[PDB]
């Protein structure tokens, strides 16, 4: 069902590729060419391997030559090809975080889209790497209910996905109708512990009965009642219970969309998921947008950036 649009090369031989990225590093200028193409044309598991003889043959760091080497959105893109898949995620975390100031956006995208797997795997890799509790880190750095619908889903204890209880549908439905639009102000507590909970199959159950039973999608009640980073919260949450790769494929578009563009969600999305479900991601970019997710990024950027960008997407068409 899911799949991704970087795989793991054939004829792969890690001594040979290191080679060639110390060919187009040694000497005056680089060929960014070179390692653009050999780059995006390994699996990541690849890539750490090719970094290991490279060290194993010349005692250097292949990841520290290429900072020194390229430059820009360019080094940005190979820099965090290289970091490695379980490591990625708790990477960009731990860095929307530190500073004065946070980026929730990037807290919001990940702790919403990710599952409840990989929200453990993503947890443990996190304290290993910084030596620090990822919630710790969130709770100290947010406050509010975006805070405690942050924490909740951290737990990824979400419910399992069973045989759906019609009655229980219900309740959960009748139970967001009176704790919003029924009501004088809103019970956020309920929303975050019925949208934070519950198994998805079942949560979708619910979306449509509530639409049923108010006239309104959760969407909307949503945006009615609340707002803030709780708002932008709640939304990728029901958005990735509907389809991650629709959520992620809209989160994408909206950062090219505007005038200039947000290098860093466009890196982040397709590299974390270039090996997940980059391939269903690009369908439904096609589908809610008509455009394809490849003539879309090619309008947007350029250089050698917009070339990789390219070519860890690909098909054009979608
Ligand atoms: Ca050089
Ligand atoms: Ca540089
Ligand atoms: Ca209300
Ligand atoms: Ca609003
Ligand atoms: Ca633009």
């Amino acid at each position: 069902a899911l799949r991704g649009t970087v795989t793991d090369f054939s004829g792969f031989d890690g001594r040979a590729d290191a080679e060639v990225l110390r060919k187009a590093m040694k000497g005056l200028g680089t060929d960014e060419d070179s390692i653009l193409n050999l780059l995006t044309a390994r699996s990541n598991a690849q890539r750490q391997q090719i970094a290991e003889e490279f060290k194993t043959l010349f005692g250097r760091d292949l990841v520290n030559d290429m900072k020194s080497e390229l430059s820009g959105k360019f080094e940005k893109l190979i820099v965090a090809l290289m970091k490695p898949s379980r490591l990625y995620d708790a990477y960009e975390l731990k860095h929307a975080l530190k500073g004065a100031g946070t980026d929730e956006k990037v807290l919001t995208e990940i702790i919403a889209s990710r599952t409840p797997e990989e929200l453990r795997a993503i947890k443990q890799a996190y304290e290993e790497e910084y030596g620090s509790n990822l919630e710790d880190d969130v709770v100290g750095d947010t406050s509010g209910y975006y805070q405690r619908m942050l924490v909740v889903l951290l737990q990824a204890n979400r419910d399992p996905d069973t045989a759906i209880d019609d009655a229980q549908v219900e309740l959960d439905a009748q139970a967001l109708f009176q704790a919003g639009e029924l009501k004088w102000g809103t019970d956020e507590e309920k929303f975050i512990t019925i949208l934070g909970t519950r198994s998805v199959s079942h949560l979708r159950r619910v979306f449509d009965k509530y639409m049923t039973i108010s006239g309104f999608q959760i969407e909307e009640t949503i945006d009615r009642e609340t707002s803030g980073n709780l708002e932008n919260l709640l939304l990728a949450v029901v958005k990735s219970i509907r389809s991650i790769p629709a959520y992620l494929a809209e989160t994408l578009y909206y950062a090219m969309k505007g005038a200039g563009t947000d290098d860093h969600t466009l890196i982040r999305v397709i590299v974390s998921r270039s090996e997940i479900d980059l391939f269903n991601i690009r369908k439904e970019f096609r589908k809610n947008f008509a455009t394809s997710l490849y003539s879309m990024i090619k309008g947007d950027t350029s250089g050698d950036y917009k070339k990789a960008l390219l070519l860890l997407c690909g098909g054009e068409d979608d």
